[PDB]
């Protein structure tokens, strides 16, 4: 059930490196809420933003 | 089980007016996630500017 993603954020509609991975901690209609380590923060994440991993084969 | 909340923002640290009512959409340590009826985009609003209200008795 646990899923695992890459995600980025943007400067001014610039989009940034790609951080993670790190747990998909909530999932909304087109965006994931995930924990930023830096910060310590939760941060909304648009799902053109996200890489999600694929579970196991 | 659906949480409602009134939540408000703040700028430069002033809080604004309590918003909502609005379906508290996913719950974290210290904070919780709502989406803005007005630009239907979602917030992460701290625990301190959430009203959390109760069902009926
Ligand atoms: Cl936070």
């Amino acid at each position: 059930k646990i899923r695992f993603c890459y995600y980025r954020t943007r400067k001014r509609g610039h989009p940034g490196e790609w951080q993670g991975p790190t747990q998909v901690l909530w999932g909304g209609d087109g965006a994931i809420v995930v924990k930023d380590r830096g910060t310590d923060r939760y941060l909304v994440i648009a799902n053109k933003d996200v890489k999600f991993i694929p579970p196991p084969k």
